[PDB]
């Protein structure tokens, strides 16, 4: 019986992921064993409890034991710890979350639905580490899944309207914090314009609102920097796209992928819009009609008012597995170009579910 | 003997923005003003209006027939109300105008200065006399990549639009403020953080705690990507003024396809935009930033560095000024002529007030 060790699991990725299995029963045929950095030795509280003491996320011994491991825990946990396990001789399963292994020749990107006959390929091949993708890459691709599985699509512009979750749960209790803070200090009897400006200065204070998480105040605002600097001009997030995506379809021809991530005043929503130029001339029918083939997950909203703001909103998709995805229109540019604006709940599609997915495909 | 100016609309936003730019630029100086109303007709408004005297009445066709000049920041509702009745009244005074009604018609010159001066002027000159303001994306989009517009070097932009609740109206904007406040005052640090989501989640749904219908669905924790009317093409009425109304400003020979899609965000008053941009020539990136930069003295780059975009490239930063600020300048992977940027700048000044404010300038010289 497979022993599956997990650490990350105490966050929003990891909680997620915890809960996802519970949902579908993807501890019943595991040996599960929790990590952790805090209280080890001990009975964690939760189901996790059934599963024994939570054992060193740091020591390299006992992480050699499971037969696979699954980290939501972050890079800097990935960098000072996967390389002692090889270096230690550990020839197990390494499924992770983070960005720093997504790149290399022996890392498999995940995201099953678009490579489920390459992450085959490569357990087969006696390949050991699959990454999941970033967040923006999977909703998107999921998304336009129908488009690039029959090789239509020549390239994507993505501008992006980024939820506050991908920057973990401090980040987001800051959101809210910040949010919370210039609701008290706001006056309903102040004229309109004099309530923006109050506002607005108090945003900029350090000392009355935190905001070294978000930098500045998210609140109110936009953000339109995530990650870090590169020397293309793009941030770190923006330059994944294109490398990411051509590495999950193993393309011959490249794919190119551009655009801006912006962060936005949301939760876990991830929103998205795509101007897509297409390898040939199709009917906005026929676009439609491609898309809503996809995959299960792919939400058609139609392109109307009333169903556009019910339906295509992170308020309407976050906590779903629906990857939604509408006002799909052509467009003025040029004669293969469409538009179309999607969401996706970021912890789900974006991060836990095809980590989950793939650990199943290993497993069986 | 002095010009007679009649000024429609400025108890709202874009009418006090307006109010507030005249003063600090000595607008009122050489112009006789009267103060339109649809309240407290006969009525000294409290303030500096106190000094041109008693609020007319701003249905009165007679009282407005007098202005040599008016000024609506009224609406649409009332532009196609009241503007028929004043021409088939006779009066051939100068209509200027924030609301969309008049935007295309062969008679209507849009206005936006720093890109179509020599326009207005051809225009007065050949006995025109409805100058009215161009929709706010538009007129922030222009002036951000003026630079390259004035050199005829740019075959199309796709824009992505964060749009605030200010253009929609001071009581959308309200009732935003609003939202975000009752949701604040349920929300509970205690509880898990994803526990805190789902509750503020499923209360801004609940129209009959959570108000929502200035802004339809809440807009708290949440944005909007339909914005105005359905068009046939698929576009919102938002989305295709964009391509006509700057093919119009331009009066282009060749048409310059505008295309993308206009989302309503929770920022207050600056509209900001992500522009994916192609050339007609390809141009060095450096060359790109040097056009850009001499667009017009409102443009304000914002180097491509984290610190410098966090801090002015947002609407916290530009919410209240006259900056266009533009940045994240780069080249794109997509193809060897097409560049990317950024932008934001304030709907209320630039998108709304100022064009008007400046053009009524050009006619009373
Ligand atoms: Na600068």
């Amino acid at each position: 019986m497979l022993k599956v060790g997990f650490i990350g699991w105490r966050g929003m990725v990891g909680s997620v992921l915890m809960s996802r299995m519970i949902e579908s029963k993807d501890f019943d045929c595991i040996l599960p064993t929790f990590f952790s950095t805090s209280q080890v030795g001990q009975l964690p509280t939760g189901f996790m409890q059934q599963y024994g003491a939570l054992q060193d996320a740091y020591s390299i011994d006992q992480l050699s034991s499971m037969d696979i491991l699954l980290s939501c825990q972050g890079g800097e946990y990935t960098k000072e710890i996967h390389h002692k396990l090889r270096e230690a001789g550990w020839q197990g399963f390494w499924i992770d979350a983070a960005s720093t292994l997504r790149l290399d020749k022996d890392s498999t990107l995940v995201l099953d639905p678009l490579n489920h006959d390459q992450i085959i390929n490569a357990i087969d091949n006696g390949k050991k580490d699959f990454i999941g993708s970033n967040c923006t890459v999977s909703l998107m691709s999921l998304a336009i899944a129908g488009l690039l599985k029959e090789d239509l699509v020549e390239w994507v512009n993505s501008s992006t309207y980024q939820a506050i979750s991908g920057a973990g749960a401090a980040a987001m209790q800051e959101l809210l914090q910040q949010t919370s803070l210039l609701s008290k200090i706001d006056n309903r009897d102040e004229d309109i314009l004099i309530r923006e400006k109050i506002l607005r200065e108090l945003s900029k204070d350090s000392s009355k609102i935190p905001q070294q998480k978000t930098v500045q105040t998210l609140a109110y605002n936009l953000l339109p920097w995530i990650d870090v600097g590169m020397p293309s001009g793009q941030t770190k997030e923006e330059y994944k796209a294109a490398t990411e995506l051509n590495k999950i379809l193993d393309t011959k021809k490249t794919i190119p992928v551009d655009g801006i991530c912006v962060r936005v005043p949301s939760l876990r929503s991830h929103s998205q819009a795509l101007t897509v130029k297409l390898r040939q001339k199709l009917t906005i029918e026929e676009i439609k009609q491609k898309i809503s083939q996809g995959n299960e997950w792919v939400k058609v909203i139609d392109n109307n008012k009333e169903d556009t703001l019910k339906y295509l909103t992170p308020q309407a998709n976050s906590g779903t597995l629906d990857i939604a995805i509408g006002r799909i229109k052509s467009s003025l540019l040029a004669d293969d170009i469409f538009h179309c604006f999607t969401v996706g709940d970021q912890l789900l599609w974006g991060a836990a579910e095809p980590l989950r997915r793939v650990l199943n495909i290993i497993k069986i």
